[PDB]
């Protein structure tokens, strides 16, 4: 007969025995605060201090870091081993030997695949002498006995499969692209010319022909970098503040104010909500195996040995998380005793140590997730 | 005087007079019950059986299908009626023949064309000796005497005009594209060779040059399905569950526990929600006329003869469905006496018979739309 | 001590002192209407009159205007000054000269890309003699001392970047492209042949190749709109009603009646909310400089001299705003006396004539930005 569930984050309550409610649309890079004494009607001397803080809303995006694009310039060159034979990007046609190479190259920015983007507001409140802060993703809720914070929102500015481009130290803005080169990169294309990393061009194709006249090649000579900056203004930037890079992710808070988001606070001063995900059952967690890779669109598998007592089944998610940040979860409902969790995930990088979560609980160990574009 | 609308759905309510709210944040692949005796205060001996199911999350995807996806080899030949005059998918030169053409073919998974997407949950709730149960689609509310309850969510996964490609029988997951080749398929894009439908393939150019030397052909010569698996990281994997295949629809619940929605259910005990689409008006329903398409982008126009009875006018919505789906939509204030409404659709299979409907009320038989891509 | 804040758009309310909620999903090309005499429960003969009208949503796209999309026949002719060159599209090859140009050219639509997209409702609430009209942007609250007004929605249909094509007087509807090129157009491309302004073409590449034989050339003949034409049903259509295009912005109610938003409204009808934005700093506004352009999706930066009095600080936003549409806003604490203010925009047209700011109040004069494109 029991159906334990704490996949609702939220409670219950009676309209007559809550005191308090703040509904309001607040610009998303603005935080708030809200200070008060909640005092008894008038038959008492007995007074709450309510404290709370809402901070200015954050992305965070799991990244592909691409390296970086460079701009070049295609020559052209006959020979009749080839003198261009040290260039890396280079094409020819063997008759009299014609020849197309990239040189003066320079890098123009830094790329960064857009795998998931998440927005979320820290959120502290004080009832009293009780004191909480969590960080409560967009379209989730803070719960606790007397305080309910709800936001609800959406930003359609960032997709995912995007390419963030970053032209400079780029602590102030970037360029966004939906058509980066991934399969087929031409010269001439965004992201024509790469070195993913230190060393190595991943180089575009030529895709035009050669003549033997003195050669001549009849295709394009203009590198992506040039198209892209004589359109400059089709592509759309977007601002940032106090960036936070570390590997194959991006931190910020996007400074514009155009944006909202609603907030919805809840309090009740006496009698305590009824939260909706209360119950009994205890979880045991550690991983089993891992496949799938880091730093990829298609993502990884986490596979987790879930233990349940004190309840014949539950209604749960289990997460796959390192560090305090979530890269996946399964809802499941765990039987008594063993459970196996398959939880799919995406993101994280080469030292992440993905692990078996709930709720705030984690195993002792995680597993690492295999390198993306072998 | 009277502006009677039913296009609000939603109670107003005093909010002394209602007994409970449950507000929360749910995860979208999660079911929730609330189950309760509704009790007076003290001063009764009378209760109410409350019982509230939420179902998963569901998505359904209105879609056209593109056929099989194949990968193959590109051959060069020389001649001097050509041997390869068989091959379907072929390019030559005529100086010696020089001749390109596709063999080895061999399909590796089914592409579907977005259309429409919409994400919506079963709800059901008993109030005493009530019971009602509802598909609400997100955004929208189920409103009965007793209690309502309200979705609000967003989802950015998917997007109208993506094309979804399953692999093998892949209730499991698939690949999102958001650059599958339409107007101009090149050999070595996503999507270059298809076959629509049983025989029959959508051959794609061959953009580069022959030389007559023995040919050769200076063009791309890696197949598109080769090109993306060498870089298949830089796609977006998603995962499904109870996958429902029909004529031009896919139907599914995505296991992302990642995502959430929001609930509000507001339930009066004693005196009813004012129902603010409450009205007196009466509709009659057939169809007129159809133009345009199922299975595609642009989609097709339903022409319905509406007679209003009991009111001098009516605002409301006359919808296009079939077998309980709705494909369109049109908000029109009808006038007493015989109407003619217009109703834009998308989506439906050619078996379709879209019907002229109000709310849970159709027309006698609905009209067939035309097939696309003629 | 104190932290003035009027970035919170909503009120702080007793919910035992609220006499009426209304909440509801409406059509988003519906309006609504709700008239009520607000009665005292038993004890008086005092009624005050509530009249709310929430028009039908409207959406407003900043665009930048890309000019007509021609249909034309590519024609191949040799030259042993050549004929075609008064033909404003053409290649060569120069050995016997062979020729390509553009001919039979006609314009099939008007594109237009877009910048910006912001969904509106009119809401107008009349409290006794109060009445107060003012236009709400979705995800933001209509708020008074007696009557909130919130809509929460999401819509997917359009994104930045997207091109919308209309092909005739299309007060009506027209197409979405997603890949309409921009920094690299061949011939066959959405948007291959594209004339910006009056006269003038931009002319698509044409990356095929000549051979001398009576000229070939071996690449594609198709016209981008033959080809967009021939795989039509590939591509989104839209609908409209009541459109106005104005410079580089069009404003129109979409017609789809399966889009829906949130509407809730909350009435007090003795003790007034708490406005959670109340405050008593006061501003005073003027431009200082501007740069970047209108008509882009880099944008431009409006940097304004913000006076700011009877406060110590005042977390507010500064808006950049011409006749009553705003194309962007910063969120800052501002500090006693003079502060400099950045403000990012993106939209306008060469006549915008941005002005800093704050509510509803603006600087005497505003600055106009640069063009995009030169
Ligand atoms: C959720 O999807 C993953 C991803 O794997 C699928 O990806 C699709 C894009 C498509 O290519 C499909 O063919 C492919 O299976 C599933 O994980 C995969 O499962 C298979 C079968 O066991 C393994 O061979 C793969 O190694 C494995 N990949 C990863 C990254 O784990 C997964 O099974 C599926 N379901 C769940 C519940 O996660
Ligand atoms: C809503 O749009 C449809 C679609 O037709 C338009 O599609 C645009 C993309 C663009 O190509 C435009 O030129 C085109 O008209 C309208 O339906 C069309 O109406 C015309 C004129 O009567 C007919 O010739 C078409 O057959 C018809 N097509 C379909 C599929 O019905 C429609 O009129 C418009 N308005 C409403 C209220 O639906
Ligand atoms: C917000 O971004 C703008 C845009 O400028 C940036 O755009 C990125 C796409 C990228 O190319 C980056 O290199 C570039 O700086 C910033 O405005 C620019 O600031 C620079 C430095 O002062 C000026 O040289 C530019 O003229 C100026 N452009 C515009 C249109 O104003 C801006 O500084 C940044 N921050 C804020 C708070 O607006
Ligand atoms: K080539
Ligand atoms: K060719
Ligand atoms: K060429
Ligand atoms: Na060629």
């Amino acid at each position: 007969t029991p159906v334990w569930n704490d996949n609702a984050h939220g409670v219950g309550s009676v309209p007559m025995h809550t005191d308090l409610e703040l509904d309001f649309s607040l610009t998303s890079s603005s935080k708030y605060t809200y200070r008060r004494k909640l005092t008894n009607p008038l038959e008492e001397a007995q007074s709450i201090d309510l404290h709370i803080e809402i901070e200015e809303q954050t992305i965070g995006v799991d990244v592909h870091a691409l390296g970086h694009w460079f701009d070049g310039r295609l020559n052209l060159k006959t020979s009749f081993e080839y003198p261009w034979h040290t260039a890396k990007c280079h094409y020819e046609r063997d008759y009299t030997a014609c020849g197309l190479y990239l040189d003066q190259l320079k890098p123009v920015g830094s790329a960064y695949k857009i795998i998931t983007i998440r927005y979320s507001r820290r959120v502290c409140v004080q009832f009293g002498e009780e004191n909480l802060c969590k960080i409560i993703d967009m379209n989730d809720c803070f719960v606790s006995r007397h305080v309910k914070v709800c936001i609800i929102g959406t930003v359609s500015k960032f997709s995912q499969g995007d390419t963030l481009l970053f032209f400079g130290p780029l602590e102030g803005g970037g360029l966004i692209f939906k058509h980066w080169c991934t399969s087929t990169c031409q010269f001439g294309d965004p992201g024509d010319i790469m070195s993913p990393r230190d060393k190595g061009f991943l180089c575009p194709e030529f895709p035009g022909s050669f003549r033997k006249k003195i050669c001549e090649y009849d295709g394009n000579m203009v590198s992506g970098y040039k198209k892209v900056m004589a359109t400059i203004d089709s592509f759309q930037s977007f601002n940032t503040s106090t960036m936070h890079f570390t590997d194959e992710r991006i931190e910020w808070k996007d400074p514009d104010g155009m944006l909202r988001d609603h907030i919805n606070i809840l309090v009740t001063k006496d009698i305590d909500f009824d939260n909706l995900g209360e119950n009994p059952c205890k979880i045991g967690l550690q991983t089993s195996s891992i496949e799938g890779a880091w730093g990829s669109g298609v993502g990884f598998t986490l596979t987790c040995l879930v233990s349940l007592t004190e309840c014949p089944t539950f209604l749960t998610s289990i997460k796959a998380c390192d560090k305090a940040i979530c890269y996946g979860a399964e809802s499941v409902t765990l039987t008594r005793g063993q459970n196996t969790v398959k939880v799919s995930g995406k993101g994280g990088h080469s030292g992440s140590t993905f692990r078996c979560c709930h709720g705030e609980d984690c195993s002792q160990i995680g597993l690492h997730a295999a390198a993306p574009h072998l």
